[PDB]
């Protein structure tokens, strides 16, 4: 079964007004077969929007092709991302709940690592008690890694199943 069309896309912004449908493909087909590859025009100038999208084969191309930022497209490094949520912004902390009194920051980190580079983790304790109150905060260098996490349908940390959701500062 191919994995959802939706969390195939990467939505590039930051077009040069020069990049076309072809040469934003040969330029990401570097990093997986592409089933769609879209420039948006005004419907009556033609005049390139400034941004676009393409759709892999595999999450696994989408993976490699946001390893392999930044990419410069046509003189111009634009701003690829995965699909967002409706309400969901862009950010580098996500709030981990569910992990009880008996979770670390390795356990943390361990697992979170794996999603991208971590640069705070933030077990919260009780301001009067000083005891652990069953969450945290994870904040990494780069937004990639939250939105890699937030779709997962399900996340276990230290034999816990995990509520992980988008935190906003
Ligand atoms: C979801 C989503 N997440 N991001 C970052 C962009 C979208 C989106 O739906 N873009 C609209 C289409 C691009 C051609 C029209």
């Amino acid at each position: 079964p191919k994995e959802p069309e939706q969390l195939r896309k990467l939505f590039i912004g930051g077009l040069s007004f020069e990049t076309t449908d072809e040469s934003l493909r040969s330029h990401f087909e570097q990093w997986g077969t592409l089933t769609d590859c879209v420039v948006m025009r005004d419907p009556n100038t033609k005049r390139s929007r400034g941004f676009g999208f393409v759709t892999y084969a595999t999450v696994e191309e989408v993976d490699a092709a946001m390893n392999a930022r930044p990419h410069k497209v046509d003189g111009r490094v634009v701003e690829p991302k995965r699909a967002v949520s409706r309400e969901h912004l862009t950010v580098k902390k996500i709030f981990v709940g569910g992990i009880k009194e008996d979770t670390e920051e390795h356990h943390l980190r361990d697992y979170f690592e794996q999603y991208g580079k971590i640069e705070v983790i933030e077990i919260m304790t009780d301001r009067g008690s000083g005891k652990k109150r069953g969450f945290a905060f994870v904040t990494f260098d780069d937004h990639d890694s939250v939105d890699k996490i937030v779709i997962q349908k399900y996340h276990t940390v230290n034999g816990h199943n995990c509520e992980v959701r988008k935190a906003l500062s």
